[PDB]
RNA sequence: GAGCCUUUAUACAGUAAUGUAUAUCGAAAAAUCCUCUAAUUCAGGGAACACCUAAACAUGUAGGCAAUCCUGAGCUAAGCUCUGCGGAAACGCAGAGAAAGUGCAACGACUAUUCCGAUAGGAAGUAGGGUCAAGUGACUCGAAAUGGGGAUUACCCUUCUAGGGUAGUGAUAUAGUCUGAACAUAUAUGGAAACAUAUAGAAGGAUAGGAGUAACGAACCUAUCCGUAACAUAAUUG
RNA sequence: GCUU
């Protein structure tokens, strides 16, 4: 039909891309989180990945364990670079554990929760557009982005089905000796078959959404990497048993290509020690009534200039072109701190628009 | 309603023979079972199961996987003691595996496959039902049989619940020092995430039969004990788990009687060092067409005029009196095989018709 | 809406009327009698209405409700066919089967009566119920095959008096009695909701016992769980 | 033409 037109279009503007970049005419996607610093660690060859990107109009999503009826900063560093990925143009989405949180990330009223969780993220893109139109982006038809719940299709999800489609590819052997977990019974209590099986959802979700949204990449927490891993494996073994001819044409890892990679984002810290995204105590909640526009302008303004640099790059959606010149600027007066009161600014926008965040910056720069 | 009165009235003669072993009349079921020499462990207090067994039209199943395209003789084993309950007036069940045969118990097209065992269960059934009342045996309302299907459940069992409805208290810890596992492991190959799961579906098989009819006690192979094991497990935590309060008024273990125990017959294996079944070119099976009447016949015709004995007691309802008089007239004449014509005649009779039972002690008759 | 037959069309089927198949159609229908009504459970899969809901997903969907189409296990009244024994006959017993019914009523419970009528129904007051009394009393309702099996009939066909075929679905509840069914309810689990399930609802109600009986019942005695919030209400609906 |  006419959709299918506009389809076929979207790929050749795709393709005057990947030869921008194919030239160096226009920066890698990857190589953006390069420079802003998104890379931990890698599960996929680096460069493969890159090719991946510069190449294909891949898609790839971030899940979000519903346990706290607010998502904190912490969070806001992997939703970055997929938000990035979106002003590329590519398929971001955004997976909410609606199900998950029901055992949990075995690493080391619920509806209430994943309620709010769930408007809490949508709130966001609505601000990522505003953004992205307004910091200077194209209209791209093609783009799509999205909020899922891997509840979804895990509420009615048969056993027999992923027992099956990939339970005789996996062996507990990688998975009992998992350090991370394996660990957990050791030095622990123990483990339940839920916190056992909790990775192979993990991987159950990354498949769902290739084999229902094209997704060849998964970014996650720094010590997500076991998990990223994991499920992999487990994303294949599906792809592999498709049972089905007529869809084994589509699923079954035909190009060398067409391997899902992924990538942890780095695990920051403040300046002096306290983990990043925690305060003294709690942490740097995003919900207004626990944590005042005021008092996020101010963790945001309060951190030095040796790391205002390095954490400048990391959550303003500002060219590094740019970048440099409030830098510049900064450096001349450290003491004004011109950086530190720009970079809050800036985030507190994103997360919570500009209209406010412009006046939370006249309470913290007052007296 | 009369239907009401009528579960009323059997309620009502339970008590009766409740009595009778209570006051020595009649065996109870349970002794009749150590008896006939059919236990050789079990899960439960040995006076547990008994008590248990003079109060309760108890239910009790045995499972099948659909593996192959014939039950072997060695299916029978467990089987009959199953038969007598139903004989002296339970609720007796057969259960069938037909889709955890794409797994099936680790220790160490086919759709069809598992069709022929269904047409099979039945016929024999029927001759169950058939010698039962041939011989004396006065039917009772509440006295049942039935076959149930694995998949009729499976086909679409929410993995989420499941998880939740017994993950939670299950530890992978001892269900991994199953020494089963661990040799499936360090010895040998590994162990896949399917085939790990065998042990819990068995026992969410179990938690179905306890609901959807009453049944609260396993028997299977001499082996399959572990699996008894691992399988109350997931019973137990599930009649708990039971989210509807009302409900678990009924589904919840109230008293001591509402306790679900299960036992496993003897390893039954010929003379040879090798197992009751494994015999001969390959196996011995009940399918005509791939183990001649005759040939089945012979399997019994022939074994240790010592062996006899506790062979009458194992294959053949045969009272417990009048057995022995089959031992009265085997011993006049070891080398005549007087008891082994007859218990050779029961099993063939039971697996195969008296019609048959004849035609084949004739051929093997003849000069 | 859906099914039945029905108009016509083709199609595989036959010795042929006719048979099965899809679609179209509606122009008159759609024989009688007798006998059986037991079992009444455990699941499973699908579904027209446009019929409520709208949390997701980009009105499209989706979940609910539902006329209702079925499958597995078990069970079942009188017959049915194969084989074995009995018989003189019947039928009997045995086992192998082949229909068919529960399942598959508005959540269910309960019953297969006479008379008259072309029917709708009318009269009986049986079957079996409701209410009040307390005792074997009053009063008030009040009735089904539309299936299974066996006959008879008429019909036309005929490889033409001997076979063959045609004489509709309707019971997933029909009659009818009840009714926790009916509540946009209360409650509790499950849902975002619509809902589904379980109790309960004009302080009582429910089940399991004690006693006592000729037996059931009223009334006593024990325990138990439900309410103790307003509606339940009378037509009316399966 | 009838039917739940």
């Amino acid at each position: 039909p006419k959709y299918t037109a506009k389809i076929n279009e979207a790929e050749e503007n795709w393709q005057a891309r990947a030869e921008a970049i194919k030239k160096g005419k226009k920066q890698n996607t990857w190589d953006l989180f390069e420079e802003r610093g998104y890379v931990k660690d890698t599960a996929g060859t680096k460069e493969h990945i890159a090719e991946l990107m510069r190449t294909r109009r891949i898609g790839a999503y971030v899940g979000i364990d519903p346990t706290a009826p607010s998502l904190h900063v912490g969070h806001l560093l992997p939703l970055m670079p997929l938000f990035w990925m979106y002003l590329e143009g590519y398929k971001a989405f955004t997976l909410i554990g609606g199900s998950t949180a029901k055992i949990g990330d075995p690493t080391g009223d619920a509806t209430m929760n994943m309620t709010k969780i769930h408007y809490q993220l949508k709130k966001l893109w609505e601000n990522v557009d505003t953004q992205m139109r307004a910091r200077g982006y194209e209209a791209d038809w093609a783009r799509k982005r999205g909020i899922v719940n891997n509840n979804h299709w895990w509420n009615k999800q048969p056993m027999l089905e992923v027992l099956r489609r990939v339970g005789h590819a996996l062996r507990i052997g990688p998975m009992l000796s998992r350090d991370t977990v394996k660990n957990k019974m050791t030095q622990g209590d123990g483990v339940s078959f839920a916190e056992f099986t909790y990775p192979i959802m993990q991987g159950w979700d990354w498949f769902e959404l290739f084999y229902q949204q094209g997704v060849q990449m998964q970014i996650g927490g720094s010590d997500q990497y076991g998990n990223i891993i994991s499920g992999l494996e487990v994303v294949k073994a599906a792809r592999e048993s498709e049972p089905d001819p007529q869809e084994r044409k589509y699923v079954t890892p035909k190009t060398a290509l067409d391997e899902c990679v992924g990538f942890t984002v780095p695990l920051l810290t403040d300046s002096s020690g306290a983990k990043f995204g925690k305060s003294a105590g709690n942490a740097i909640w995003l919900d207004p009534y626990q944590t005042s526009v005021f008092d996020f302008y101010g963790y945001f303004v309060r951190r030095s200039d040796q790391e205002v640099e390095n954490l400048l790059k990391l959550f303003t959606f500002m060219p590094i072109s740019e970048i440099t010149k409030t830098m510049e600027e900064h450096i001349k007066d450290p003491s004004k701190r011109v950086a530190q009161h720009t970079l809050a600014r800036e985030v507190v926008t994103l997360v919570h628009g500009k209209q406010e965040a412009s006046a939370a910056e006249d309470q913290h720069r007052m007296m």
